[PDB]
Formats: C-alpha cells, structure tokens, sequence
C-alpha cells in the first residue's frame, strides 16, 4: 500500500532556468527512488518558468529531501515544499508557509514539556506558549508552537491525528 502520491511530492522553487527535467532528476535521486521529476516551462517558449516538481517512491524519501536542504541546484540555492490540504491553505493552490501551529484540545492539565517532548521530533521548537486567561491566569486549553522551519509545520498538519497527553488534538497552521 503505497503513501497517497500527493504526500510524496516536492514543489521546487527558484531553479535556475538552466535546470531541465534529467538535472533536477540527477540532483534529487540523492535522497531517493523519483517516480516523477518535471521542469515547469512556458507552453510555447519553453523556457523555464522557475519552478518544478519531484515525487518520490515514500514519504520517507521526501524527509531525506527536506532535512538534505539546503539544496542547490545547477549553481541556485533552491526551495523545496511538500503538499499540505486546503484546510491549512489560505487559498487553492497556494502554499501557506508558516513555521507556527496551533494546538487545540489540550485541557489544563498539559504542560510545556508535553508539546515540546511530542513536537520536538517535527523539527526544532523555538516557543511554546500555553495559552491562559488574561484575568484569572488559568490554562485556556489551547498553544502555540513555533519552529524553526515551515517543514516541519507541514509533516504537523497532513497527520490526521495527534495525541499530546493523552488528549485528542486539533492542529493547524497559525498566522
Ligand atoms: C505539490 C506542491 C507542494 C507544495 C507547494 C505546491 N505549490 C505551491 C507553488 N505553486 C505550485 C504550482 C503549487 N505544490
């Protein structure tokens, strides 16, 4: 049973309009079997629209890719980013690249140490705030952490589930 191929993809920002279809493929092929590696390009020019797409055989090849960044690609540092759902967009098509989320469900009885010990294998955790009552200081049920990369936001919200202490989660991306 193979991961859905939507999961298994990397957006390619900021080639080199010299990058073709067999570079890009050389390159990423690094970090793991390509089924699918392409080069967008103007319909009648040809020439490169700046940006492509790789896809991998499993999502673990895809976190190979992402934790080999930076990459630099015929000579142009290039930016990579895996698929996440509508949901965690602010429009279709278009990627919100954030490095914060919102955790929701978490209770009272949740603490820092909690979230960092269950984030901390997403990426590196740079804050986390609990959230509490502006008047009373009593835990609201709710946080944010905040990383110091958006990959790790994404591995986040295409989960379906997340159980931090024990409590069902709610988690998307924030700001
Ligand atoms: C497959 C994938 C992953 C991450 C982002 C992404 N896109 C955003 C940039 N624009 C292209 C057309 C779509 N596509």
């Amino acid at each position: 049973p193979k991961e859905p191929e939507q999961l298994r993809k990397l957006f390619i920002g900021g080639l080199s309009f010299e990058t073709t279809d067999e570079s890009l493929r050389s390159h990423f092929e690094q970090w793991g079997t390509l089924t699918d590696c392409v080069v967008m390009r103007d319909p009648n020019t040809k020439r490169s629209r700046g940006f492509g797409f790789v896809t991998y055989a499993t999502v673990e090849e895809v976190d190979a890719a992402m934790n080999a960044r930076p990459h630099k690609v015929d000579g142009r540092v290039v930016e990579p980013k895996r698929a996440v759902s509508r949901e965690d967009s602010q429009r279709p098509g278009a990627h919100l690249t954030v490095k914060k989320i919102f955790v929701g469900g978490i209770k009272e009885d949740t603490e820092e140490h909690h979230l960092r010990d269950y984030f901390e294998q997403y990426g590196k955790i740079e804050v986390i705030e609990i959230m509490t009552d502006r008047g009373s200081g009593k835990k609201r049920g709710f946080a944010f952490v905040t990383f110091d990369d958006h990959d790790s936001v994404d591995k986040i919200v295409i989960q379906k589930y997340h159980t931090v202490n024990g409590h069902n989660c709610e988690v998307r991306k924030a700001l």
